């Protein structure tokens, strides 16, 4: 299990961005972002070779404990036993996620969060940073 | 309270880097490292002016809940208003603490853990960049 951090106190238009190694076996890794483990506002699930997807990002929200719909995204930009940054920023309309090679993509702000708290990681993603600006 | 990360995992040698913003009226702050807030093997606790102290750096070990026999440096290389980078390492022997503008400053390795898995942080510091490498 990756790590897991609390009190992060993001606002609004502040980027935060990871950085990490991409397992070189990679099958699947998962950043999960919002007010505490129950209620996320992006579970962000790249998926090399797993659950029956093939190089296809994964996201989905929970609200409660309750996991929303999932949604799928168009692109891949993710090769395993590489390094990849991802920066991350949300307004209450929409999370912005920016991926390697300049690809990008929104999903909808679906708990209405004005902070994100909290962040954890799993799967065959290994942080080596994490910058709030 | 500051940001609190777990699942650190990391090993003796490996290099702990934080980065943050000194607040201009800044009192004290606090970085925490170890295994939960009852294991801590070190608690690293830069006064500006707290507890009748003054541009002191005082650190101490919690084993079990109990602090252990606290030390004080005696170099302060800490501005109020100013951004501020710590980093550190552990072998079986020390912690070694790398302050700003060149000092460190070696703190007795008193628990037996394994790996550093916890980083907890408070007062009047702004954390802005977290590495593991
Ligand atoms: O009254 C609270 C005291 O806080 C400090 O002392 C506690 O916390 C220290 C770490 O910052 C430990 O080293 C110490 O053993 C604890 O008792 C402060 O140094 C004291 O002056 C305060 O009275």
């Amino acid at each position: 299990c990756g790590l897991v951090a609390s009190n992060l106190n993001l606002k609004p238009g502040e980027c935060l961005r990871v950085r990490g190694e991409v397992a070189p076996d990679a099958k699947s890794f998962v950043l999960n972002l919002g007010k505490d483990s129950n209620n996320l506002c992006l579970h962000f699930n790249p998926r090399f070779n797993a659950h029956g997807d093939a190089n296809t990002i994964v996201c989905n929200s929970k609200d409660g404990g309750a996991w929303g719909t999932e949604q799928r995204e168009a692109v891949f930009p993710f090769q395993p036993g590489s390094v990849a940054e991802v920066c991350i920023t949300f307004d209450q309309a929409n999370l912005t996620v920016k991926l390697p090679d300049g690809y990008e993509f929104k999903f909808p702000n679906r708990l209405n969060l004005e902070a994100i708290n909290y962040m954890a990681a799993d799967g065959d993603f290994k942080i080596k940073c994490v910058a709030f600006d």
